[PDB]
């Protein structure tokens, strides 16, 4: 049971319009919207969306496995060994938000301060004392972006596992010699950095020149969650405000995906005429190039929606019915919708490119979709006994000799393994991950899906407790 | 009663060595060490210090007023009008951590997200609706470091007030025309940006080429807090670990100041022989050039302590008794003391250049000295009734029509004015400042003075509660 | 009769081995090697080559016209108007080395100092006084590389004409409004800068992703000069020194082209066994990425010559028979051949990327191939009467009222038109072009083809007269 | 007899106004203006000047020796050894335009292509074969500006000799160990790069914070050439055009120097009323910051000529009588004088900062003053027999075994030594220097002094022969 099984299960249910039914459906943790900073929904005047993994939630593990298979086949195509074709995607290994150390070829799970929580070389999990040889302070410099790459997105899940697969394969294949910073093959030396770049280039290629999009759109039921409540919720948003789309994807792909998402024999509610997906948006913008979008952006272009090509030249005209934009900047949206930043609730899945950047650069209000939360919540509530025991051990030790520390490490591991080999997205034991810290800092609201907004009235006041400093308590 | 009066009051008392006396003296909020993240003191192997406003705490408002007077006289010297000499430093106006907007000439107090809490043009405090003309989203882009300058340090307090003085003077002087981005004087236009640069250059000049240091060292009793407990605490640190000094100041000034700080007719305790200040340090490093120090740093030099000049060449030798270093990098300290980052507790007063940077770049443990906390604590506990009323108003409104909002704004202002015209260092009403957020994020421990460590045993476990995400609660 | 007709005519003749026959064949200006700086051939130990337009001389105007047609069809493919398909390449318009001014959409012919010699907007040649509106000092800043693009190569000849075609088309097409910096089409504004970028991108695309290479290799007789003297001369070079190839092209294309160039029923001389083209080289390097090659270069790779793919990893081994390199740097060649810069004569056609950069960065000796010289020489000797008259007019005026200036401008134009609409590669009248100045400064030797070296003994001392300053004469 | 003795000798003579007297005085090579590119003086509408070493020609070797002594005393002041005080400036060693290699501590004389002509380590002149260890291709990369510093100016002559003095001193002083890249002194290593930086910093300090200016202005007869013909020539220029001053020096120094230069008991001619120096200029601009001046420049300021301080603010007004500008850009001059680049003859002594940059960035006409030419001409004409013999040897060898090469090297050295230990500014034997090449390329006119313009009518056509390519001859 993957997180997308949970979402597609909730998606299959009819949308009860009764006001008591929505407020009661809101009880389950799975249907809740979580609040890091208070937000008065009545002040929101524009609802903004990205598409991928927000409106178009790709089914797991089928879509990761497709991306993994095409990336492997691209690497074999450029000259990697045929043994790569015997890899098979394993959804139990990767957790999102890991850091690949391109110097030593390690996947690292770190906290907000660069402290090491988990270190794996290939499929070998390196224990505390052994990591100190490569990480003397059990710490990485996050600003060393040439060395460390943060695997922020769900699109990065196939390459997260692929990187570990490759390190494992070259380590144990007799043809190659293992060195500290790569692998030697006779007169050829492949550094982990160059291998990582090949992987990155191949993932990009699969998405932009390969067949991933084509294979997705030829079997949309297999790869994309479809929910009749999505048109309903978007129609409610457009009744109280303006609605816009700003996606990094191109128009031809967006049109195919969005058409599928809205292909029901009715409009927002059963019995209503079907409307085209574009009619749900006051402003549609593709090729957004986020996060650069939230700074200078790019030249504003207009899409010829008949051919799917860009019209030649910079678009200098006004917002018109049926126009589709390409490129531009976040200021394009604000000017054309007559919005200020805090009037906008932007719903995205990219913690860095959508949420952090719109918050810091423009002061937009933010809603982070976290697809895996649909299943991490289930693990969290089911295995809560282990966390409560861990909390007790931390408290008992905080007042105590060392037989407790071995029990702390033991329960930490058992808790983490319920999530997978790389543990929870949000923590390792009692230590929070970098990802959790960035969710708390930059996502005003968050949920497994933005559809959970259906269960709250549009006057709702999302409330978070005020923060106090230690000396103020 | 300034914050330095509080510190000098506590400094004048004898250090009772009784173990029950120290743990009981620790009760008062003023003698406490506050904890943002848990820290086991037994793991600390090196105690590091800066000098200015940490070991050498400059008396307020005398030192700010001296800096203000010399900066004004430098500006008049380069051609600013004689009316500047009628300014007089006013300690009730500036709060530390304000942002000067060089485009519009405003002092801004902002939260961690760039939201405006206070805006003053000269001495005119701009009310909410009027700020929207210049700040349409009541928000500044903090990454626009060419436009916004954060006045982080206590050394910036004179220029904080001076900037407001200058804007006020040119606005109301009939010879000048007020424009949006500066002042016009016939065929001369002085932008707020160029005026700000003149101020910055003059403050730098006063510290590095003018007479500020000379005037300080010729009346040390007037300008520098002296505490007999400082040699005592440093001697205890050197009994359990190593102690180092890394100051941005030069050796000749450091030697004069430190000699004064240790000039008592005894050593650590009354009855003991006096020891030179240098004997309290395993490593002394001047001209540190923090924060660059925590990256590549500069070439490591050796001070000729007889002449006070640098020896010619890069120092390639080892740590030796009596050597004094200049420049280098944080790695110099780690290598020479055989320390890893988390072995080091670095005690500093510069939230950015000492604390944020050593934490993020090197994973050092951090102790932030906040001199004004000695008096902000007194205001906080005395006027606690206003904050509790403010908390009630926020709760009552969070469940309610708009007669409460005017009461919220009214109590916010009355609370803030107890701290001064620019309010608390840490908040405006219920909203925390950028400075408060950076203290919580990067200072593991903090206190009005590091001397408060005297009241804790060196095995102490400083404890902070574990953080949970909203969905984990 | 194009310049490549001249070369292919000389190519069709048998190579007479008689030593008196070669030294006599050297009399014609067309078979000479011209000398800017003295060069003793006996000191040359390595002969280096690029491939395109040096070993593989593409026939004119067929190859330019092919490149023009595919670039036009790529622009139409991305959305440019169908009228582009009615353009047809005209070899009489473009001269190499022109500067496209992306601000005003002009093709400029300039001297070494940025002075304007010719200015054309579309097909309209702007006369002296009219250029002063856009060029007040009849001068461009050559360091403004964001505004001015120098069309250095023969590959740039199709886009030189295409840029003029496009400016002409949009100017005179009623659907578009002509503005100073581009063309307006309703709500779309296309700047000359964005149009220029589209052209550049399309030319790149045609060469790297389109069908230009495929169409060339499917009709090599139509597109590539073939000379039996090329294997002969290369074999003589390998008898006295080492021979290397460093091409920006990839191995699969290089192999196809070079195989064709060496496909004769014999080896160097008639009657000898045929040898593969690779056997003529001590070192073969593709994907050179010149001019970056002459600085840090790129990682050194090894080509799998069976598949045409790069082997995975950096090549760390030695120079071996049959190895083919990819990337690397000029230091790769020097180290592997045991050469110093002045031991190397590098034969190239790119005045900037081959000749200027190897000379300035590495002190290599240089031989510039200038394909058009084969025909510019014929025009120069035939129409010499006009130049001599021009020289007389300059002398007579230099001692004289203004009826001479109109005659000077008149003869200048008549002389220039013999070369084409944009005049000689090397001058406009008595003023030398930027290109001529860079040939003189950075090409030690030059010729229409490097095959002219066949007519000189390998002990030859190429001689240039010593330069004196004015005060030394 | 120094070059400034020649200039001061010519300066002491009365200015005969007879038109035949001026055209006859023009015969001597010493009074001629030399021409690299033709220039019609009637087209010049503005005459521009720098001050230092153009209007204010500092006497040699007294001024170099003063600069040397103060720089040495500054280095001793910061901690260099006392033995430096026994150095004494030697005008026979330095030639202008040498390159200090900061890696190996060598002074290099190079040609325009980076080829080594002379190499000296300290006072040891390294012979051809021995230089190949450090310079394998007898070549330096001029674009490696972090390694190589070109000593372009007459102000650099003291540090040219000082650098050789220091290398010589540390090499032969027993306390220091000689390494390839510097000197070791126990645990201190001083690289040639850091030593070079100390020298550079000290020269800057002497000019901007030390006593060099003060000592110059207290003995102007000792240090500055004074010529009654200078006011005369400037008055003739102002009769036919506009005259401007753009100096890097500050106003207080400029005023002192210019007052001295114009302090005669008469105006332009004997018998005329004296006029203040400022009245000879249509535009006076100080603090020019050339060469940045010829790009974006700096903010335009106005000097308060009463106090010598800058007025506060950017000057936005027009050109007015008596105004003195500070900063700005070359566009300031063009706009205020209504000039285009080719209307301007700019007379400067800095081959890079005045001449190269105004020519390339702005297309100004250029006149380079070369003070040493006053004496290099005398050596050139006196020792012409050696050069003619050298030319014969080159011709005889160019048609010849190796007994001639030793004679070529022998005569080259004897010729060079007549100029000094580092040879002619313009050549070593038959090889031209980088400096000579840049004079020819960027100086339209040149002379030992701009005063030589007095001997030419303002309608004069300076003529240079047209350049032909080898294939055009
Ligand atoms: N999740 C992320 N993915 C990719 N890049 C990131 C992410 N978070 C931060 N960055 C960028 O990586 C660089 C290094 O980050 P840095 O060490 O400055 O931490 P930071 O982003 O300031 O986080 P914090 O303020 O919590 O320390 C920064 O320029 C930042 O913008
Ligand atoms: N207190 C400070 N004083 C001066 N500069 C600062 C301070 N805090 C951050 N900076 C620097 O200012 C620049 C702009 O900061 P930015 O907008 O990235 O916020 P940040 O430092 O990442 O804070 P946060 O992560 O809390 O948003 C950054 O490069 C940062 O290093
Ligand atoms: N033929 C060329 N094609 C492309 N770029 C060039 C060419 N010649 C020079 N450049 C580059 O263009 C930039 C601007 O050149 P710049 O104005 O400095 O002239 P330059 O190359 O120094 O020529 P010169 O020394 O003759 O003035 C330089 O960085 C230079 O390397
Ligand atoms: N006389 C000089 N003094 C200082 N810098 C110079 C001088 N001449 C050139 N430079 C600068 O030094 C850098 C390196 O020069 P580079 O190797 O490009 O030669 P260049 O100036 O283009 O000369 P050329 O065109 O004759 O080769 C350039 O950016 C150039 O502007
Ligand atoms: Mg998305
Ligand atoms: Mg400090
Ligand atoms: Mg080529
Ligand atoms: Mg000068």
């Amino acid at each position: 049971t993957s997180w997308s099984d949970r979402l597609q299960n909730a998606a299959d249910m009819p949308a009860n319009m009764d006001k008591h039914a929505l407020k009661k459906y809101r009880r389950e943790a799975y249907h809740r919207v979580f609040v890091n900073r208070s937000l008065a929904m009545e002040k929101i005047k524009c609802f903004g969306f990205n598409m991928d993994y927000t409106l178009a939630v790709y089914k797991s593990p089928e879509y990761e496995s497709l991306g993994f298979e095409l990336t492997v086949e691209r690497l074999v195509s450029i000259g990697y060994p045929q043994e790569l074709l015997s890899f098979a995607y394993d959804s139990t290994f990767p957790t999102r938000g890991l850091v690949f150390d391109t110097l030593y070829g390690n996947l690292l799970k770190v906290d907000a301060y660069g402290n090491l929580l988990v270190c794996a070389h290939g499929f070998n999990f390196i224990r505390g004392p052994e990591t100190r040889e490569q990480y003397p302070n059990k710490f990485i410099q996050r600003d060393d972006t040439e060395r460390f790459y943060i695997l922020n997105t769900l699109f990065n899940l196939p390459e997260t596992y692929l990187l570990a697969c490759l390190v494992d394969f070259f380590t144990n294949c007799p043809r190659y010699t293992s060195c500290e910073t790569g692998f030697k093959d006779g007169d050829l030396f492949m550094s982990y950095r160059s291998m990582f770049q090949d992987v990155r280039d191949a993932v990009d290629w699969v998405h932009y020149k390969g067949s991933l999009k084509e294979k997705t759109v030829e079997n949309l039921e297999k790869y994309v969650v479809k929910d009749g409540k999505l048109p309903l919720l978007l129609s409610w948003m457009k009744e109280v405000g303006k609605v816009f789309l700003a996606t990094n994807s191109d128009y031809k792909y967006t049109d195919k995906i969005m058409t599928y998402l809205f292909d029901f024999p009715h409009g927002p509610k059963p019995g209503s005429s079907h409307r085209p997906w574009q009619s749900y948006f006051d402003l549609i913008l593709v090729d957004a190039r986020k996060p650069l979008f939230f700074g200078e952006g790019t030249v504003l272009r207009q899409v010829d929606t008949k051919t799917g090509k860009l019209k030649i030249g910079t678009y200098t005209g006004p917002l018109q019915h049926g126009i589709v934009y390409s490129g531009g900047s976040s200021d394009t949206i604000c000017d054309l919708l007559g919005a200020k930043g805090k009037d906008i609730l932007y719903i995205g899945d990219h913690i860095f490119g959508d949420i952090l950047k719109s918050k810091k650069r423009q002061g937009w209000r933010t809603f982070l979709v976290i697809p895996e939360l649909a299943q991490e919540l289930h693990v969290w509530t089911d295995k809560s006994s282990l966390f409560e025991e861990l909390q007790s051990l931390d408290i008992f030790l905080a007042e105590l000799i060392s037989s407790i520390q071995r029990r702390i490490k033991k329960v930490t591991h058992d808790m983490d393994m319920c999530y997978g080999m790389m543990g929870s997205l949000f923590r390792s034991g009692s230590r929070q991950t970098l990802f959790a810290s960035q969710v708390m800092r930059y996502a005003d609201l968050y949920a497994a899906s933005f559809i959970n907004l259906l269960y709250y009235p549009f006057s709702y006041l999302f409330r978070a407790a005020h923060v106090l400093m230690p000396h103020e308590s």
